[PDB]
């Protein structure tokens, strides 16, 4: 029916080998987690692990851990709520959520014995087998949710709030991300079927819509961060965020914030080592794009110019080449970019993460724009560039057949409508079918792995709850950054190639609805419960929004030129296009900043208001006196330039009679 | 020898009309400021002015005004060093410097009755006659800075510090900002230098190097200004400026951050009437255009192409046709600005100085470099364009002279050194030009006034303190806006037409290591001493040389492109130099950006040091215990599957007793 008060959970697998280490390290799990002060108890594993269950004994203790823990972070700015002196009101004005709970037993369980409770972080090395730590699902809470979110039109602020509650700030982001960019959404669907219905195929006007609208969203939405920021306190939480285990520092100097001895590393030589990043780029960028290219142009070989037999059994080839070919190569760039950004040497594991997703980035946009951009830029508007490959290719067929008659083919004429399909692949087949991978085959593949673990002695009371948790277990840990990915793509496809196919857009924001529950469904029901993390910002995806949006801003009306024939494509109107577009992109980005500047942020006027109480607060803890002191100078020659200057007129009487008898000598003579 | 222990003078000139109003005025003014508690004394006038002096009676008052005002500032957060509890140590740990004793008087003289000691603001219309309240200027200090500063080939930050004690934020301000600005011109004057020497006339190396100063001197210059606004204690004194006499409010509503009633004029009625800025920037730039393009052309028709007698007298006639025409056109294009900003309705006074200037710009621009424009982009490029102007100019010629025989003239060949000539000039003879104008000239017709009103009763001991005052109040206040406007001027010189002519960087170097000196003599004895204000900023001079920097990213390259020559300009190739300086000047620009934002800035980790050691300051002023809390729990059927299951193992000895025998249990089978 519900947890039995478990909070979090340790696999602690034990192998056939190393028996005497696993029991070591087992006892000194014990050891450990009493020490910190958390009840344990042990149960079966699945067949050769064993499960361990934690939960907070004291509750007085875990309330004065919870009142420290605000402190800090109202102490360090992430917060500006201050909390009440006593732990009497400040746990009562606002309950600890479940998020945060979860939160601080995670940092006591693992966190270096120094400051924490006890370093049982499963990357340390002294603490293996032990796979991860987590919460459990609420079964319940989670039946109620997708019920509520999949019988609402729209989610309020409420349902955000909840689920930052419950599933913590990440999570949270991440859905109000999604929400505000599928709300966002109805505008370019708007003006694009407008667009589609009323004028043509690549139009000027409708690039420059949604180079408007690319903007707009995002300067909005960074509005929203910072509203949420403070809304859900979590400010520069990056800066609180320790030092990842695997850090090279040459030495520890003072903190100039925090006076507080502190491992230093020189960030000159991190914006070095930085600066190998495009290299890096330069070289997946070249990878992907040699084999694109060659899958595209065996593509156009196959289907535009051939007559033999079987043209649409061999149409495959291309089609299954790329499934085979770009995960070795993607997997190759991401072992060089997991080696690349080691050496970085991040300090914090949020900056590592950060940095591991920019690299990833390179290869996202790689294999999910260079069709597109192949089909825009070398195909449409030039189809001589490609006879070289294609005649390389008739060769390659002709040589691979190895026989006579001379196989015929096809004059090679341009498909005006390559563009068109390619969008309504990328926009509603291949949604479709990143929807089933997302939700229904996941779900139907554990089925099949419980069933068969089932077709191939524990205690009355719990053994619905231990073997629930024996599966959950084996699911794998959500990521919030695929979700993240998958978004910031589709929003690239919106701003770069939407002119192409204009109705792109509202399958978008079919797709953004769907997706809204289909994300909740699959961290409801296909994936454990992830840490509740706190993060301020949804993090490099802003960058690449913003460069995915400049970006767009020019390949739209790149394409606008270049594909309106579907007089001979003068290279200087395709640059005018190009400058005029950016021009007015920054021009509007401009525009929407002030807009935004002047309009106010209602979370950083509560920010500046807190500050204001804060430093007000310390307030509260801590003709007749001219001639008084007029009459001293003279007490204290004894001065003729200076003392006698000012005791001229030494009252007020005096001086409005020197002044009246002034005004009448000096205009008594004329 | 030195001031009469005077602080503030205040002129009053009394006419002969209204007697009675003068005299009520006068009376008013001396209860005024008796009330606010200030020794009044008062003097001869000039002829029909009545000069009186103030200054503090009671030292004691004044103390502890001074340091209600610095916890003022210390409470809206634009100093960041929380003064001591009392008045004992807090004014001798840091002394009341003068320029902060000198506002605050100012502010006591003039501020409204509700919150301060007497409005006597010349602007209110109950005083009239009162021209200006100005302080005094020290000769001594001004003989030994002029000195001081004519004897050093650099000056570090303790002179700067000196200015900004004495003269105010603003003048420092100024001051440190031009010498940062000549400090970087030494890398430009390099380069130019060597760009000359090496290479020839419009480099597109220069170019490109140009633009990496331009933006990386910005930049730099940024982070200065941030890290002085926090040394000399300004940061958002915007925030904390008062309302402007005249400012038009629908309604008085809370403050967001204060909690007091204050005037509010809704921001979007501001961007709406700023819209309007738009069609006056037009306005503007085509009526200068329509007057210095035609001075233009007529002085090429007048030394290019014409043979007739008396070509060296004739020559100055479009010389002397912009020095009447832009005069009287600015003159009416700033009141149209006064005009539109008057409506705009701003608050502070700051930010209505900002908007003025911000329009001032336009013109600024206009007519510092239409000429230049004209002459790289309409003439060298272009030597055809001009052959209908050059004919309505010959018609013209013709029939003005109402003669036969038909006046000879010549062929029409572009002269390809005429930029050359224009940029010497603006570099070397305009700038001697305004040297003179600036420093001899005002100080030679002040001299030969005065002499001349010499020439056309006091007491002993003040005669010369008294005639020193009265040829001080008849000078100009000092108006810093002028020098930062030819500051700006100058860099927009440099980074958009110095590739024509690469050594104008080292003659900018030369003035403005003369500059430097020559402001100071200007503020010394050819100006009374400002009002000492505050700015955490130089103002709308940022976005002026943020605009001027990626204008001039533009202009280098088109005129590289366009003027190379001195095949046929091909627009695509113009095109294409301008997309890649303006990529490159982006590039440059957020790696820069990101470099800085890498480099720790002391002001703000300052600033963030007092907020921590704030924040922190009010916490000094506000296995055996496991099984206690779980033997609670039974004492609380009695919970069949929740009480129970930790119950199982309430003790470490038989949690571990019991994963032993569950190891050996599950490890026995296989
Ligand atoms: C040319 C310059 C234009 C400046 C645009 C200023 C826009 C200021 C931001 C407008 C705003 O925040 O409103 C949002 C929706 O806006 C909107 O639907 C307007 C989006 C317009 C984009 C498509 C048209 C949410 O509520
Ligand atoms: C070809 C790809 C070139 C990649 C160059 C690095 C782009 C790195 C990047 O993310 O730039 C974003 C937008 O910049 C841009 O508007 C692009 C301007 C640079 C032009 C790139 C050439 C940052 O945006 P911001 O941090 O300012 O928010
Ligand atoms: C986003 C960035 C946009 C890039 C546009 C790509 C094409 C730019 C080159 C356009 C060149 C052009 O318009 O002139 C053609 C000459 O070239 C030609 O004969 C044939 C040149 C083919 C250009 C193919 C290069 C595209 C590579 C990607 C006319 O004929
Ligand atoms: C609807 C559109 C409204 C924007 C147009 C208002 C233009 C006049 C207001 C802009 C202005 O005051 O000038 C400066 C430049 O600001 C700007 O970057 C101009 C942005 C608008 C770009 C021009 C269109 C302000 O400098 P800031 O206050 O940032 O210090
Ligand atoms: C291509 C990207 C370049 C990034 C430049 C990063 C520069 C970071 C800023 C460098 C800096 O602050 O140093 C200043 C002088 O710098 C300098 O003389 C360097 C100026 C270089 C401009 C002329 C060459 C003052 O000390
Ligand atoms: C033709 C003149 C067009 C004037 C358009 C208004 C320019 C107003 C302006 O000051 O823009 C500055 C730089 O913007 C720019 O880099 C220019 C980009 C807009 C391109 C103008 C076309 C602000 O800079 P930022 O406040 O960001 O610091
Ligand atoms: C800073 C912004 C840069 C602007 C460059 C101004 C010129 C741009 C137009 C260049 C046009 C070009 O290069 O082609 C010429 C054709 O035009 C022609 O015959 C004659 C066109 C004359 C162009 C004069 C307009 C300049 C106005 C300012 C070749 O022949
Ligand atoms: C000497 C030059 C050094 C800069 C090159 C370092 C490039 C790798 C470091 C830049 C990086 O980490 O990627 C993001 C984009 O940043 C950028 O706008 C890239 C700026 C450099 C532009 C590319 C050249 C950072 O995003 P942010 O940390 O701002 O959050
Ligand atoms: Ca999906
Ligand atoms: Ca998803
Ligand atoms: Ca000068
Ligand atoms: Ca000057």
């Amino acid at each position: 029916e519900s947890n039995f008060g478990v909070d979090f959970v340790i696999h602690y697998k034990v192998p056939a080998a190393e028996r005497d280490e696993a029991e070591a390290g087992f006892v000194q799990l014990i050891r450990a987690l009493t020490t910190v002060g958390l009840a344990t108890e042990v149960r079966h594993g699945e067949n050769e692990s064993l499960l361990v269950f934690v939960k907070v004994a004291s509750p007085d203790l875990f309330a004065k851990q919870v009142y420290r823990a605000r402190l800090g972070d109202w102490l360090h700015g992430v917060r500006v709520s201050a909390p009440h002196n006593d732990i009497a009101q400040a746990l009562q004005d606002e309950p600890v959520v479940e998020a945060e709970r979860l939160r601080l037993i995670y940092l006591m369980i693992t966190k270096p014995h120094n400051e924490g409770g006890a370093g049982v972080t499963p990357t340390n090395a002294k603490w293996k087998h032990v796979e991860s730590i987590f919460p459990l699902h609420s079964h319940s809470f989670n039946k109620e949710w997708i019920k509520k979110w999949s019988s609402k039109y729209t989610l309020e602020q409420t349902d955000i709030d909840n689920i930052r509650d419950k599933f913590g700030e990440s999570v949270a982001f991440y859905f109000a991300f999604l929400r505000s960019y599928f709300r966002f959404l109805v505008i370019p669907s708007a003006f694009g079927f407008g667009a589609w219905l009323l004028l043509g195929q690549f139009s000027y006007l409708y690039a420059l819509l949604c180079g408007l609208w690319s903007v707009v969203f995002f300067e909005y939405w960074k509005k929203q961060e910072v509203d949420l920021a403070v809304q859900w306190g979590v400010r520069g939480v990056s800066s609180i965020q320790q030092s990842r285990p695997e850090f090279e520092w040459e030495h520890e100097a003072e903190d100039p914030i925090t006076g507080e001895p502190v491992k230093v590393y020189p960030p000159m030589k991190r914006v070095k080592t930085q600066l190998l990043q495009i290299p890096f780029a330069l070289a997946c960028v070249v990878a992907l794009g040699a084999l694109i290219v060659t899958c595209n142009s065996l593509e156009v070989f196959i289907n535009e110019v051939y007559s033999g037999p079987g043209k649409q059994y061999l149409g495959f080839l291309p089609t299954i080449f790329l499934v085979i070919g770009t995960p070795t190569i993607s997997g190759v760039l991401m072992g060089a970019a997991e080696k690349l950004n080691a050496m970085e040497n991040y300090a914090t594991v949020d900056a590592h993460d950060a940095a591991l997703i920019q690299k990833q980035f390179v290869l996202n946009f790689m294999t999910s724009y260079m069709a597109l951009f192949f089909t825009a830029f070398v195909y449409i508007p030039f189809g001589h560039i490609l006879h070289p490959f294609l005649n390389f290719w008739r060769a390659t067929a002709q040589t691979l057949t190895f026989s006579e008659k001379e196989l015929p083919t096809r004059e090679f004429q341009i498909n005006p409508a390559r563009i068109s399909n390619q969008m309504f692949y990328f926009t509603v087949t291949a949604q479709i079918v990143n929807f089933a991978t997302e939700v229904v085959v996941p779900y139907i593949k554990q089925q099949a792995f419980q069933k068969a673990k089932q077709l191939k002695e524990d205690h009355e009371e719990e053994a619905e709850f231990l073997q629930r948790v024996r599966e959950e277990c084996t699911l794998e840990e959500y990521d919030v950054s695929g979700d993240y990915r998958e978004m910031v793509m589709q929003f690239g496809y919106v701003a770069m190639f939407s002119v192409a196919w204009p109705l792109a857009a509202c399958c978008f924001l079919v797709n953004n609805w769907v997706e809204l529950r289909s994300d909740a469904l699959k961290i409801a029901i296909s994936s454990r419960r992830p840490i509740p993390w706190r993060t301020d910002s949804i993090g490099p995806w802003l960058t690449a929004l913003s460069f995915l949006s400049w970006l767009g801003s020019i390949t739209s009306s790149a394409i606008v030129y270049l594909c309106s024939n579907s007089s001979p494509l003068k290279a200087w109107g395709l640059l005018l296009s190009i400058l005029f577009a950016e021009h007015f992109y920054l021009v509007v980005q401009l525009a929407v900043r002030f807009v935004l500047s002047k309009l106010d942020s209602p979370g950083l006027q509560k920010e500046r208001k807190e500050r204001f109480q804060t430093k007000k607060r310390l307030l509260q803890e801590n003709s007749e006196k001219i001639t008084r002191e007029a009459l001293e100078e003279e007490a204290r020659g004894h001065g003729t330039p200076e003392e006698m200057f000012w005791q001229r007129q030494r009252g007020m009487q005096e001086t409005i009679e020197i002044g009246r008898r002034m005004i009448e000598q000096q205009l008594a003579a004329g």
